[PDB]
């Protein structure tokens, strides 16, 4: 058995991912069939290429500013962070 | 068994991230059957090449500018980081 | 058996990652079929090459520039870093 | 058994990692098959080859700035660090 | 058994690293099949090469500055370090 108490998860991203699964993806194969010179696939997010395919795939961006001042900029505030903070959050037998 | 308190869990990305997966893949053989001169695949996230497949892949990009001031900046404040507090929160029998 | 408390835990990455996985992946074979002159895959991220594929992939990333001041700067504060506080956190029989 | 108090973790990392892994990855083979002239993988992250498969990853990057000033600065401040602090929070009995 | 007070742990990177695991990772042969003329792997982060594959992986990057003034600086203050504070947290009978 296991006891837990709540859980938090945050998750940031700043920038251009090529590809990004957050859910659930299962394959299975409890079957008892014949594959011969074959291919098959599960393809969730970003790219999968089989069979006698011929594929390219670009992915092309320019740039990324995040917390940004072009010239004459007069006392600028950029803050960025994590913080965590967890009180009477242990455990008790 | 097992006994654990609550559970913080922060992820920060800056910058262009690949191929990210957060979420669950499961690939399962329990059947019988028969794989003869092929192959399969479950792509979860990012890149996948098999079977008699030609392909690529590019992924290009420019610059990256985080809490950045151009030319002429009087007193800029840059704040980053990570803080964790804790009170409270140990074992107790 | 196992007790412990609460568990806080930070991750910052200031980069372009080639591939990022956070969540779980399971390849499981419980089965018992053959698998002969093949070739199977969970790619989670990132980049498999298998079968007979033949297959590329590039990244290619500009600069990176995190808490910068171009010239012609008067007094700029930059300030990163982690700071943890643990108080009355211990274990107690 | 085991006790242990709070627990805290902190990760940072400044510069572009070529792949990063922070869930669970499992591979298990409970079965009673036949794996014959074959190969077969799990790609958490990063760069998997197998099979008859032929590729390449390429990874370029520029150059890496942090806590930068250019030319011509006056009293700039640049703090970077880590600082742990822990109080009341050992073993009793 | 073993009893144990709050845990901290703290840790920074500053450079380019080629690969980082930071999850788990578990492989498992609790099975009772064939293995014969083959190979097979499980690849967290970094880069696995096997079967009868023919591949590469190039990583290239530019210059790392860090806390860094071109010329002509008046007074840069430059702070970086570890610091550990620790009280009243040892051990009791």
């Amino acid at each position: 058995y296991g006891q837990s108490g709540g859980e938090q998860q945050s998750y940031s991203t700043y920038g251009n991912p090529g590809s990004q699964g957050y859910g659930q993806a299962s394959q299975s194969y409890s079957g008892y069939g014949q594959t011969t010179d074959s291919s098959y696939g599960q393809n969730y997010s970003g790219y999968s290429s089989y069979g006698q395919s011929q594929s390219g795939y670009s992915q092309s961006y320019g740039g990324y500013e995040n917390q940004k001042q072009s010239s004459y900029s007069q006392q600028p505030y950029n803050n960025q962070g994590q913080q965590q903070n967890m009180e009477s959050s242990g455990s008790q037998g």
